[PDB]
């Protein structure tokens, strides 16, 4: 039906290769998206493209090298068009122990976690805002919600919304749980299909009055 | 049609629901199959209700303020229809104390048994349409969270959706429309139907783990 | 000396007989403020005179009438001067309740902050000076008042007056070894102090505070 | 009084030579600290020796080079004592390159803070005057996450958002202004103010915070 229909819409997302990410990118092909997901190495983008078949694919992407992210875009607008709706979900959710690391370790964290959303969010908005049409979602540091609302502000009078979903304890791969659960008023962790319902709800034509929010889907956790 | 955003075999209870937001949240609740009861203060209401559900539902006539009203239209709807799944809330400071909260306080608390009971539900309570205005958001929104908090265990969420200015009858001079899109970095009003996609979005079993949110369907306004 | 100087300034606090009010009421008058603290009961108003002595009074305030509201107004009015600094932080800390037990905590835990700071308000902003400062629960339902506080800041900036919140996390009140538990969820490893909310709530009330409006500011050891 | 007292507290403050910096070091020393200021040339460290007098002094600094970050903390060590304060302060070059400093500023003092159980760190966002959400969202980032892993050890890390302050860089007055609801921009000694409560002890249980001074522009 017309609801929540993104046929048409050309939705890249970020660190597409499992979990939430994963989630994500098959949520919006289902709804009629053509998803472009990204992975880090060639296998992770095969991967992508072998789940998403016809309606999409993998592309490898770095998103810490403007030189990849310049390439990648190309190769996504050459094929499929602008791309309209973005989602942000790269990242390196991996121990920050900051006072131990080396410096050049910390600029990678940096770069991968906060650095790479403005930089896509960057380059695909000229095109969007054009367009009068597009879609940020944002899913690393807490400055992304700083990020999202003066973006947000910035590109509204365009046509343009950015949303942040904010995420609780999801079941991914990675006992001592129920000490987690514990802290969850739900008493459950999340599931990655909740987070990407509320992404491809954030990404619909319903959606368009609705910018510079955060979505929280953490099971009462505040 | 599909799974997706599924509201068959639900039954909501929309207060407020003869014109505006509410009828376009009992009707979007109704496209996607959820059985809804909406609710207007006369028997005319109700019917002019009854008449635009079709078979998709039916209006009864309620009066928030009564403890009587609200326990005989709910008999009513049990009786007919089973326990109410979903409960859209919609409707100087003696009104918004007593008007507004304790009416959401006893209509929620009534449907809380029964959606407890079964470890599901959802309450969804529409905040007002944009100097007791920021009270009457901030008491609802004080409800919604203390409430979540409380029932979220047993499977129960809460949510507030924030309008900010929709189109209706009382936004419809010329001098005093154009003043208040300039607050509004979208530069548009809201449409009735996009305040229903979020109400409808929250009222889905996909958004289970979201709970304690107030939604914003604003423009960027705040 | 002149900073954070509140000298000539009158402070209205309410809930002020002990804990964090009375941290507030005490280190408000310390730092030069006229102080008017409040209690429900005469004597709760009596205990807040002798600890304040020369530097304000208890006065008793039901905060959910607006008879009492307009009388202890009026009473301080006529004699320290209007409201410059308003500190809501009345509050019962205390479901399937009772629907008119429940109008009682939302009444007095939030519909008596927009009552006090509306009542104050038309003095400040004649004055183009003023400060509500609204302390936030230690432990809710006073979720709204962040919402408040933001929309509120919003109107009553360009005539002079600041709105904040002070979100408290787990402080040291009257309130086992299920401390320890309280304690985990608190990066600093500690709870907090009642004067720490008070130095909070008194920078905010300082004319050095003079731009900043519409935050909210926690004092809970890291913990969000 | 022992009122917001930082006598006997050594304070780093980078930038220092004028406007914010300057402002931040003057009220840090009027409240009894031990000032450091920095600037980039020997010119302005001495400058900022002279402002300061008897309560401190200046050094040239490049934040930038790990071996003048390195020289200029142990001169500060050797004749003053470890820093119990410090205040970070004043493209994808420029975010890179001043988160960096930040970072390496802030461990390289640490150290000490942890050992001693006692410690503030103050970052100082740029004045509002496009990229700048995205440098404020790194120091953001980057004192949300440090302040979480040092909290237990006494140290506090917060930053300090202004809004569009007068400065050198600040007929288009107009039009700025017209987006801060006070009706006016910030003064320099507003945004010390708000530095100076986060570097005193009654601030210890603020931690991981960013204070807004801002006139309600957000
Ligand atoms: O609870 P609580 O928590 O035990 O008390 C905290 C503070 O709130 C005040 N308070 C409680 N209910 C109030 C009301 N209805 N009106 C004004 N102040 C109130 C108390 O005054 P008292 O301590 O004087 O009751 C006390 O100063």
């Amino acid at each position: 039906s017309q609801f929540m229909n993104l046929e048409g819409k050309v939705a890249l997302v970020t660190g597409a290769s499992r979990g939430i990410g994963k989630a994500i990118a098959e949520l919006l092909a289902e709804r009629g998206a053509k998803v472009i997901g990204t992975a880090t190495s060639e296998s992770g983008a095969q991967a992508i493209s072998d789940y998403l078949g016809d309606n999409g694919k993998g592309m490898a992407l770095n998103v810490t090298n403007p030189e990849s992210i310049e390439a990648v875009l190309k190769a996504i607008t050459d094929e499929f068009g602008g791309v309209d709706i973005l989602v942000n979900n790269a990242g390196i959710t991996r121990d920050n122990l900051l006072m131990r690391m080396k410096e050049e370790e910390w600029s990678d964290i940096m770069e991968t976690n906060l650095t790479s959303i403005f930089r896509l969010s960057k380059a695909v908005l000229r095109g969007m805002m054009k367009k009068r049409q597009g879609r940020i979602i944002n899913v690393a540091k807490a400055g992304v919600i700083g990020f999202t609302k003066s973006m947000a502000r910035e590109v509204a009078s365009r046509g343009v919304t950015v949303n942040t979903v904010a995420p609780g304890f999801i079941e991914t791969d990675m006992e001592q749980r129920t000490a987690t659960l514990a802290q969850v008023p739900a008493g459950r962790l999340g599931d990655p299909r909740e987070i990407a319902s509320a992404v491809a709800f954030l990404a619909s034509p319903e959606a368009a009055y609705i910018t510079g929010e955060t979505l929280h889907v953490n099971g009462g956790m505040y």
